[PDB]
């Protein structure tokens, strides 16, 4: 279990309100990591710059996903911060496609070593193809999303 070193806590999950922008989302998801000392104080802005340059939208159906992240030099402890959006928010296609991705679930990845990327991406790729799992994230409360994702990670 390579992800045994990834931190995922109850407060690393939250539903975001409508009318929030891409930047608000990134700052909101980064907040808990920043407070726990998992990342550098200005992590959210490095993620924003990264996202604008190299978008992380994944056009999966029916729930659009995004995996914003930044350089590992800004991460001192591996962690994942999850956001469930009240309404879809547009993220540019990681693949370069013209149509933006209507994102509803955001998986912010804070990885301190690049050797962790393949594994974590493989994990994401897997959960976003799990139609049922993804749909449930849009219905469950924070504790439920937390329990399910946590389990998914460690089990």
């Amino acid at each position: 279990n390579a992800m045994q070193d990834i931190h995922f806590r109850r407060h690393y999950v939250r539903h975001l309100p409508k009318e929030v922008s891409q930047n608000d989302i990134i700052k909101a998801l980064a907040s808990p990591l920043i407070n726990d000392g998992m990342v550098v104080s200005d992590f959210a802005d490095h993620v924003i710059t990264r996202e604008q340059n190299f978008p992380t939208g994944l056009p999966v159906e029916p729930v659009g996903v995004a995996i914003p992240h930044t350089d590992h030099k800004y991460v001192r402890q591996n962690a994942i911060s999850v956001g469930i959006l009240a309404e879809p928010v547009n993220f540019e296609d990681m693949g370069g496609e013209p149509d933006p991705v209507p994102v509803r679930v955001v998986f912010m990845l804070a990885l301190g070593e690049s050797n962790k990327q393949l594994n974590v991406l493989g994990w994401i790729m897997d959960v976003i193809q799990d139609e049922d799992f993804m749909q449930q994230l849009l219905v469950m409360n924070d504790d439920e999303i937390y329990q399910s994702i946590y389990t998914r990670i460690s089990e």
